């Protein structure tokens, strides 16, 4: 021994965590996209001299927050109408997630409750069970979701996992747009989901990183939070911007939070604002500044719900023709579940042996599991895919 | 019958926060003699928030340029940002940049780059997922530092004497006992210049006894940097303490921000810089840093990365951003020899050389908490308890006013 060891010594070098792989919307020249709405409010922001650089409040800008909130509940929901609703300005959806996850971590269901079962789908986004367990939650479950064989929901098996979870237990739920299967709740299998929950006093935290992107409409895409609204549930929903207004590397994200009466969101922001202050202080001003702006003027509001209609229908002719195209090639199962399905991702039911082929045989890359973005399909590779995909079911 | 109750029911409302009342205040009173010493940022002299010129420079130029889109950037940040905010802090001719032993992780200001480097200590060093390794801060010390500590899951928060009421300025012989008490392996966080809230920083020579206790101890250095070129005007000489650690063979981390030196408290841009003994260590430090960021932010924000990236990387930019560092880091510096001059020249009682030995911002000025409360209720002059002002709420029109103030504070009350 020479030297003085290093304190990094031990160190481990953590795990290693046409492509179908991409986790963000492209064009049919496959390219990222600036929304034409985001980029005309830069423009607007770049030419106002009068903006400053000053902290943001912890919780965020006060405009951005309210139109995000309004954006998920409806502009004449109740709970707005009856001062019930809170907002933090969050690093995306993640943020929102992270913060929602330590406000319940210490405040929820006792102080300092770290027992209360987490229960997310299965399967589910990837980065979810990471931020529970980082909030000190020690018991993280799956409800079942995904059916392999019938390719969609499976209802029975997610009701009798919430008529089996311990009361006040927090249940994590995709609003729309389920990630990774593209498979969500119809309207009347969400009122059964929610009855349970209702009746087992079950938390409902929704993750609503789509909306509008989801479906084409963000009134549709957003039903489900707003039904869970009118039936009374006091929750939270950890909106993202990322991908409805493509600001990915702009970290725009909100939590709301809708509580029975307006003096738990005092006390509910209160803490939230303790937790801000020590993880990032207070929030960036761009990407919610663009968002306030488009939200809050009716003339840009229509613009940007057309550009995210044109994403959408981008995802919903690429699944209309991917389906079309394998129908066409007697390719063997039932396709209907991508059309059924809903969002950019797509849980194919392709086994991890028709995958393996399909990347190394034909150098199409897509994740174990069988899940596709979408809009790596063109109008130049669907024929490609399509026929590749009826090779890798009729031959491996 | 009865409407259950919410389930936030027993969520408590939490403690006011006093600087935030302070402003507060400040903004109701009708006197037009009000005076904010208050304040957290820069302000200018006829009291406005700055924005740097070479900041709206490269603004305009980022916004002229269509070819920039919004993809995610890398969980660790924007790779240019990384290395230019590093180099910035360790300077060009760094032993450990020549020798790739250097990782930077871009984070949401000073703040989240405290609270990264806070998560990976608590996880993976001195032991692992030891939260029990004492954490050492200064008395007094950045007021949202334990609270990052705590959070990042570390149970033995402890002071080290710092600020010397009777004397006004560093207490050297409490630090260096405290240091020589401190177990081995102890986290101690160290303003690198401009110490907030009292502007009292370590002389050359005193970090040099700082350092060598911590090398004898194999205490670790938490740099904290926050104030870079903003504190005295010279980028080097802010950042001789850190650069001095590094050449004495200490391993370290450095939370950088940009808030205050670029202007862009808004933007959250700041970095942290981590120096190992060995190259290899960095990949797997690094791929530590990623999964902590990946369940807290997922990854950064671009534009004030963008901008701090584009202006350390260009030449032209770079030298006129250096000349907006010291404007600000000149008017700091005229406003506390102005202060002193007419404190010294009402004959106040006490000495008043902290008010220049003093460096950037924040000053602790000695006031107790009675002549804080004369000057608040009788004055118009609002400042904290603790007697800090911020030297950038002084002005040319107002230094007359807030000098007899603060001399009728000392000679008539307490």
């Amino acid at each position: 021994g020479m030297a003085p060891p290093s304190v990094f010594a031990e160190v481990p070098q953590a795990q290693p965590v046409v492509n179908l792989g991409v986790g963000a919307y492209r064009t049919d020249d496959c390219q990222p996209w600036v929304l034409p709405v985001v980029r005309k409010v830069e423009q607007r922001i770049a030419n106002n001299s009068s903006l400053n650089h000053e902290y943001l409040p912890i919780l965020g800008l006060a405009e951005f927050r309210t139109c995000a909130s309004r954006l998920a509940l409806g502009d004449d929901s109740p709970a707005l109408q009856e001062k019930r609703v809170g907002g933090v300005q969050s690093l995306g959806g993640t943020g929102a997630l992270r913060i929602g996850a330590e406000f319940l971590a210490r405040w929820y269901n006792g102080t300092n409750n770290k027992d209360t079962p987490v229960y997310v789908s299965s399967p589910t986004w990837e980065n979810l069970n990471g931020v529970f367990t980082t909030a000190g939650f020690k018991d993280i479950r799956s409800y079942r979701y995904w059916d392999t064989e019938k390719r969609g929901l499976d209802l029975q098996g997610f009701l009798s996992d919430l008529e089996n979870a311990p009361e006040f237990s927090i249940f994590v739920l995709h609003a729309c747009a389920h990630n990774p299967t593209g498979t969500d709740p119809t309207p009347e299998q969400w009122k059964q989901i929610a009855s349970v929950m209702k009746r087992r006093f079950l938390f409902p935290f929704f993750d609503s990183a789509y909306q509008g992107f989801a479906s084409g409409n963000l009134e549709k895409d957003a039903w489900a939070i707003r039904y869970f609204v009118s039936e009374g549930f006091e929750l939270f929903c950890a909106q993202s911007f990322s991908k409805n207004f493509g600001l990915y590397n702009e970290r725009v994200g909100n939590l709301t939070v809708v509580a029975k009466e307006p003096d738990s969101i005092l006390r509910v922001l209160s803490q939230m604002q303790k937790i801000v202050r020590v993880t990032w202080s207070n929030p960036p001003a761009q990407g919610a500044r663009i968002v306030a702006r488009t939200l809050s003027d009716p003339e840009l509001f229509h613009e940007w719900t057309g550009n995210v209609k044109t994403m959408a229908d981008r995802i919903l002719s690429m699944r209309s023709e991917l389906r079309a195209r394998l129908e066409a090639l007697k390719t063997p199962g039932t396709w209907n579940h991508i059309t059924d399905q809903i969002g950019m991702f797509s849980f194919t039911g392709l086994n991890p042996k028709q995958v393996e082929y399909l990347i190394n045989q034909k150098h199409i890359y897509l994740l174990p599991s069988g899940r596709i973005n979408m809009c790596g399909l063109t109008t130049k590779n669907l024929d490609y895919v399509a026929t590749s995909i009826h090779e890798a079911v009729t031959k491996i």
